[PDB]
């Protein structure tokens, strides 16, 4: 008897999920969708031969009782609203970043969940399910390299749309690191600070590319995170964790080596879609399996999403001040941990 | 409406499949099993909370009509018998290597299939579904390195059981290469030959380890294939294809690099189970999806399995003669291709 | 007819040079030494079967006319004095870092050289002669990766003496980067800034280890330079230059790969002495050959050394202020370039 | 007081040596040359401002007493004659491969040396002085990977001259491996055998390219050695030694990594001249230093050269017979070891 899932946001990424759940994963089906382009959602449903209802809005869909869990995978700002609803409707919710565009927005969502007694919110920070990132977790948890001291890492795009704005860097993009980093080291972010290098020819003038973001944790770990979205050569995520006694570092994507025309190369991906495809599959399957066999979700908590929002805040603050902004994080509710 | 699958052979590897199909893959369920330790099969069924019938034998199970496809995943020699049956019962069959322990055995199976009009037999040579091996396929199909000329490759075990016999090398072990190699280059094996290096201390005396196997194709491609199952350091599969104008080579398994105590290392797997887990998942999902949306299976053909058997023959022949045995392959039936 | 060289400073490093010049290089001999442990100097002349005079001081030695060039390779602070002398004595001088312990000290040395009409001072920043660092230079000079934007690099020791002080990091250690970096990118250092991560267990408490040093150039290039001298695992120099369209990165020292006990490793050096041995050989040979066939020295200029001193200043300033210190560099005299 | 060296053979390679000795190495000078294009030799003495005599032949030059050691670096076949002479003239001789074009030719040279009481012959197999090959030696000598069992290695040219003949492969080319391999493992070659893969488009029809050469040692070690001189992509030497418990493998030449246009590459050399430049320098310096401080040469012995010749024989034999030729090696004279 499978888990019945409603998808709010029949967009590109919601479509990818509907697809994996329908044709790749196990133990769940899509019985309900609503888009804001109601027609788009109706086209999706035929596209993937679903047996699902098409609601005009989230309320209508959250109403429905043959649906016990929802994907919030719509336009970013409309997330918060949909989530709080689903929490009160006492259905399970998986929410693609952002959790809520604003920190307080996130906060409201936390408070709701602490009421409804259990863990219904999982945030879609898939990096935690990537095999490389997991091996990193595993190593640290094993003390392999002793006390973590600094972290060097980079997040690079070949290019971006004209739509890409100097803040999206720390908002849309650096957000995954912001989650995964503290996840790994199990520390909280004390301060952030931003430094702008010589703007790049491959970037449009209304955009500050690259950027560097230094971040300190409570413990004393220092992170420098390159973000460069017009690097032209490829899409490439890099993370090296220097420890007291050793260094561990994230792998490249698997690739066949080539010897030709003077060079000994491996392949670099050009399409962010490819880098994490398996992390998504694992992430979602975990939502499912986790629910059916535990009555609560498991991955990145509602809290973890708040931590993101605050920190993104401190970042855009530092973006404008070029000054060492503080990151004021609220009490971590006993509820969590 | 999902595909209903019967498993003949509730052993370790049949269990792994029952597990992935039940808890990992999409669009299929297990509705029928039979082991030869009838009790084992009954224990499996409870283990994985199945809703399946437990038959005393394959016949009983092939009888059943709520089953439209079967996994032959039992003890190696009992494969052939189960398969021919399932072909006449006009159900779909996925068969873990071997197809049939003897070449002619394979031949009977081919002839049956050519009668029953379509493609119901898929052989479990999962390497073809490994991402690395696929990139290799892709490159060649693209002529990247021009005409393939030689192949160097190795198949290494940390150790083996006391049960491991000097022929199992070319029978149980080198079989995957034997499939994947010709698959890649799209050529047939002309001759084989075996050379025994200085026997290894890590090997028991009743066993000849390592061994080298040279193989020529019709076209003129030369392959040398190390096989060494007591290499002590790990489990490691390596394949490099030298071409007219370039070289491509299989990747290592993804791994975090480490800098510690004087060395800059990556991880090597110790457990053959891990190396290919994802190839299995993909392989089986392909059986399923392929069936439901095409009315025929897709992967390694019944023919491809025969090719294996013949070639394993020529190998054990060369094993005893240390002489350049010929590989006499029969007409490839138009049926295939 | 070979170049006749006087060595002031018959210490460990001066000895290494006397050795390479006598038994490794071409076209020069040692005809004069002076130490401050006058006896230590006698012992050497014996050690290496020299045919050289032993002066009581630099003046005595600079007096001598059968000597046309000198190595200043004595205790750090005693450098300045010896060099100014040799400039007025109109002999050629190769000076191991530091040029002068203080910036002004360096300045006096520049002014002297601009008088004496030509180039007699070469500073021993050997990194510029390392084959890897040279390939980097070459690439950039060829625009391979377009406009350089950021640089990530690290300088790591296994451990240090009790003698090692929190400033030595930027004074003795980071100095090589400080030279090579701007050498490479052909830009001047605008600001520096220092950030102290969580002090390391492997470091004595009177010492701040690791440290991070951010540096901006006039042009807009940003550098973050890890310095960590108690990293325990090895001695390791790393440098990655991110450009507009590409990334180039310094190589590891050549090493045989090993597959054993679960890991696939390369070697890491433990002994800073080994990392650059060939850069020294090249560096010195270039002093020699450059002199005999050009009447002037070639490598890192007296100026380049001053640039170091100022920048080391700004660093120790930032060390104490944890504030973004400015680096005020004087006019670059036409003399140079 | 330096070593006085006569060069017989003022050709391209003899010139390279004259150059390194004059302008790179330590403790030796060139005081005597003879070519067969007597004029070519005059031009050289000028080219390199030597202070040397120009003899009309080797006899004239071996006569001379201000010369205590000679480079035999002339046309291949003329080697033997020049060497036997120099042995009787009781001068030291360094001889670039071949030692003698024929095995017996080598034999005569051995017998002469055993008479004249000591070691005066060093054969120019520079691979033994390459830093990578040395690390390999070192590892094995340390048992790191236990008993060596198989060796995979390859010797690849981008292309060759029209002058290149199907035997030159095993005669001019594979000769370095033939020396270094047995050097490393300290075993003698029992049999050889040759296998011709599908001839390559990049090769002229009068030439069989690639070739594979299998070789067994007395002990039981098996080697397969690819030789492919029209591989188009670069010049590349590769050697992997599989052992009882581990695998060690020769490094790539040092190179800066690049990230650009979708690929993550290192450089591959195109010019055999570059691959070993430092091994030559070391090799020759060792001849010098070894002589002056030991009264005998050190590197690859006259014997080692004979071993080459015999084995080259067995190879060209196998080249024509495509049959497993034997390698009949004579008693190793106590003289050696
Ligand atoms: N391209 C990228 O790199 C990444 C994109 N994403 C995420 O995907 C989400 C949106 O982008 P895409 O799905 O790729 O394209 P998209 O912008 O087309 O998705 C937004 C969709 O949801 C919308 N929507 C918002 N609230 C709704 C509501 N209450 N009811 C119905 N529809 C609603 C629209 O219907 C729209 O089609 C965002 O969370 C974004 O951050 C995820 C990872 C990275
Ligand atoms: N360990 C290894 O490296 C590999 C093992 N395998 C394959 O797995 C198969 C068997 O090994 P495992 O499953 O791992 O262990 P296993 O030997 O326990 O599996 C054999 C099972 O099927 C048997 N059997 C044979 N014919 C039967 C029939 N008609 N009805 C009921 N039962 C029958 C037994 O019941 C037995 O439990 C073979 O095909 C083997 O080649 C696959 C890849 C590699
Ligand atoms: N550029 C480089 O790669 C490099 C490398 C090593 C050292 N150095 C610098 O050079 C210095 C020397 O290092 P070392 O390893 O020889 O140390 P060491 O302890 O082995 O000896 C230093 C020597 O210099 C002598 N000395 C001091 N002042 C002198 C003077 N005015 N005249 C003649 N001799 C004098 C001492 O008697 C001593 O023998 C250090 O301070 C160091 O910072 C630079
Ligand atoms: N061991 C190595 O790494 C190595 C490297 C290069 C060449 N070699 C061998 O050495 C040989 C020389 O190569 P090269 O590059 O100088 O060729 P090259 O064409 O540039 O010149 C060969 C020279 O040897 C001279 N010569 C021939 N016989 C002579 C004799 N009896 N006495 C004096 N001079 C004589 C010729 O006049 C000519 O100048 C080749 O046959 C080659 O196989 C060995
Ligand atoms: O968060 C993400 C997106 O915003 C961004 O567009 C992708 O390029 C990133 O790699 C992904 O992690
Ligand atoms: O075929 C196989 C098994 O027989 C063998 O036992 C495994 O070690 C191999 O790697 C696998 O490919
Ligand atoms: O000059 C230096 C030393 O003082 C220091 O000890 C080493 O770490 C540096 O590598 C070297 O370049
Ligand atoms: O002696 C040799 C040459 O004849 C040949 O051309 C090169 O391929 C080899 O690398 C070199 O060792």
């Amino acid at each position: 008897m499978s888990l019945r899932i409603g998808v709010i946001g029949t967009g590109a990424i919601g479509k990818e999920h509907i697809n994996r759940i329908t044709n790749k994963l196990s133990g769940a089906e899509i019985v309900a969708v609503t888009d804001v382009n109601q027609e788009a959602a109706q086209k999706v449903v035929e596209q993937y031969q679903l047996n699902a209802t098409v609601y005009p809005n989230d309320d209508s869909l959250l109403a429905d009782e043959n649906v016990d869990a929802v994907l919030v995978t719509s336009w970013g700002p409309a997330h918060e609203s949909s989530v709080l609803k689903a929490i009160k409707a006492q259905k399970y919710v998986f929410c693609e970043k952002p959790l809520a565009t604003t920190a307080e927005g996130c906060m409201r969502i936390v408070e709701e969940e602490i009421k409804v007694g259990k863990r219904l919110v999982q945030v879609g920070f898939m990096r935690r399910y990537d095999s490389g990132y997991v091996q990193l977790k595993e190593a640290l948890d094993n003390h392999v390299i002793g006390e973590p001291l600094m972290i060097h890492c980079a997040h690079r795009n070949p290019t971006v749309g004209d739509n890409y704005t100097t803040d999206m860097a720390v908002v849309d993009t650096l957000v995954h690191e912001i989650d995964v980093l503290h996840w790994l080291v199990n520390d909280d972010y004390e301060s952030v600070q931003v430094i702008y290098p010589k703007k790049s020819k491959n970037a449009l003038p209304h955009l500050k590319d690259p950027q560097i973001v230094v971040i300190e944790t409570k413990g004393g770990i220092v992170i420098n995170a390159e973000i460069y979205v017009n690097c032209k050569y490829g899409y490439d995520i890099q993370c090296e964790i220097v420890g007291e006694d050793g260094i561990i570092k994230l792998p490249e994507p698997s690739s066949i080596s080539l010897r030709k025309e003077g060079r000994f190369s491996t392949d670099i991906l050009m399409d962010w879609q490819r880098r994490f495809v398996a992390a998504y599959d694992v992430e979602i399957q975990d939502f499912i399996d986790s629910i059916q066999k535990k009555g609560e979700v498991s991955g990145p908590t509602a809290w973890d999403g708040y931590i993101a929002a605050v920190t993104t805040d401190a970042c855009v603050k530092a973006q404008e001040s070029g000054q060492k902004e503080k990151v004021e994080l609220k009490e971590k509710p006993e509820f969590y941990q």
